[PDB]
């Protein structure tokens, strides 16, 4: 028993982290087979980043201009191209530590682990959620760009995020591994506004199931509700609508506990309308929405990789 | 910016995890050089664990009785001995992935990362703190024993914990890597009581510094206090005493922010006596005590490994 914000094992991704230096800028790259992926603003000076022309900055760079270091070993660059907001640097050496991998573009509400990195070396792991407004609440400093977010399924690392920039209130924004930003963002240093965030309702409900599984059941009431009635109440508290797809995905947790989703919706409706009255759920005084239904089953059943 | 519960990169420890099977019991072991370390209750049946005689159970086991599997590879056992509550199984093969390591016995209040494992395969990473009552708030299921807790310093993995058992209220207890339990616990299935836990004051104060560093400063008041006065107020709220050693360790954070420790103590005294009035600090509605002063500097400065 016990329930904690749990990240994936980071080993398979540590073997892929490298350092990319172009001019006076240094950030991290991802080495998979014979290609290094990194954010394109490595070819920028700080004066370029206010309004960069990446296509023009890149044509004045040669292969030798990119210093790529795997630990203490320099990887000779034998080719380069730009794809959206990432650079693909071809190297003369294939990474012998390349795991089975795929590039995935995730959905809002889904979760993944970030391997924070500086100068090609890992600093730590933490789990994140792609917010409905297409941002992530992460922990990034200067030099962390190129760090990636990922999920692991058995032996396959699905890479889903690469870090590019930070927005007001410790908010972070990045691209998938094809260089396309999550959300309405561009990689330049000028005023941009993220959308209004909202609470991932299916994740709150999945975390309430983790609470029941762990014996924290004080919030369960004797009521049920309709799906339309719940979504009407949830709307006032900035919760995303609950869909029948969400109900179906909660099925495994509902069947394991014998608590119908709509019954759990009835209890969450009371918590939102009445508050928690100074009590806590799984040690938290606030409702948590960065555990997907899959994460709860994985942690409560012990799925390994 | 941003601040999150961050775990160490788990790569170096994943290369050491193995599966140990004796009879019908299976748990994880730690493979370092030519020795596998694992909890001794692997030689127990469920009827033995109510009141086991480990010394007598072990003398009826041979080397061939221990099935040790590194992935899909069996490691031939060529020797065994018992040290306190762990078994040392000597194998004919040295682990080629053995990192630079040391066995450390940590202090209460200090933190470390747990690599939860099932059947020799990793399930996830999360960060923990050794509570003052010598327990940890972890996430463990049946078959997770043998999972280890650790810190990383540059290239050196300090192993500090191996998991053995769970106590009432999702509370977990284990040994150091020499088999000595943390706290007044024994590895048998009979009624044992953990001590009263208390709040790690130096860690709360270090987390308030992380809040200032991130721009969350609403709780800072215009007052100072004496160390004796603060410890008098903290005592009523089940906070551990603050020592001059704790003040000295907070020095780096105090100097970086220009907030004297005792000034920060004055603000924490107000938070404890007045509450938070529905506000949050670094996104939390409760004060956090599982960030050491070192962890805050590491995460806010980007220390890598
Ligand atoms: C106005 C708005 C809302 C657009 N924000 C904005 O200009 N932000 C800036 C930003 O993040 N930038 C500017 C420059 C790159 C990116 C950058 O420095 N990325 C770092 C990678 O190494 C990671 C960062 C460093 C701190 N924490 C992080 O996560 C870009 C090409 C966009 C900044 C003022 C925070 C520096
Ligand atoms: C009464 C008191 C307070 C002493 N508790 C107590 O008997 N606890 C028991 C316990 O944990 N035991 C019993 C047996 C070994 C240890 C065990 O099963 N360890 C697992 C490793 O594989 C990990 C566990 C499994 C669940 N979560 C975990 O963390 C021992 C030799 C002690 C139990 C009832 C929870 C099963």
């Amino acid at each position: 028993s016990g329930f904690r914000k749990m990240a994936f094992p980071s080993g398979k991704v540590e073997g892929c982290m490298v350092q990319v230096t172009c001019g006076t800028t240094t950030l991290n790259g991802l080495w998979l087979d014979d290609v290094v992926y990194c954010p394109r603003h490595v070819i920028c000076t700080s004066e370029d980043m206010l309004n960069p022309n990446y296509e023009d900055l890149l044509i004045r760079k040669s292969n030798h201009n990119f210093l790529v270091q795997a630990g203490n070993v320099q990887l000779r660059v034998i080719g380069h191209s730009m794809q959206n907001c990432v650079l693909k640097l071809k190297v003369d050496t294939a990474n012998p530590k390349t795991p089975k991998y795929k590039f995935v573009r995730i959905q809002p509400g889904q979760t993944f682990s970030v391997l924070a990195c500086y100068n090609g070396s890992p600093s730590g792991v933490y789990q994140c959620a792609m917010r409905p407004n297409f941002t992530i609440k992460g922990s990034f400093l200067n030099g962390s760009c190129g760090s990636v977010g990922f999920n692991i399924d058995y032996d396959c690392v699905s890479f889903c995020y690469m870090h590019h920039m930070e927005l007001p209130t410790g908010v972070h924004a990045g691209t998938d591994l094809e260089g396309n930003f999550y959300g309405p963002f561009v990689d330049r240093q000028t005023a941009q506004a993220a959308g209004t965030d909202t609470t991932i309702t299916v994740n709150v409900l999945a975390w309430l199931y983790a609470a029941v599984i762990n014996g924290d059941r004080w919030f369960l009431n004797r009521f049920t509700t309709t799906l339309n009635d719940f979504n009407l109440v949830a709307m006032k508290y900035n919760y995303e609508p609950l869909t029948q797809d969400h109900v179906d995905i909660l099925g495994p947790l509902s069947a394991q506990t014998g608590i119908a989703v709509l019954d759990m919706c009835a209890s969450l409706k009371e918590l939102l309308q009445n508050g928690m009255n100074g009590r806590t759920i799984l040690g938290s005084a606030l409702l948590e929405d960065e555990f997907t239904p899959f994460d709860v089953v994985r942690q409560c059943s012990g799925v390994t990789f």
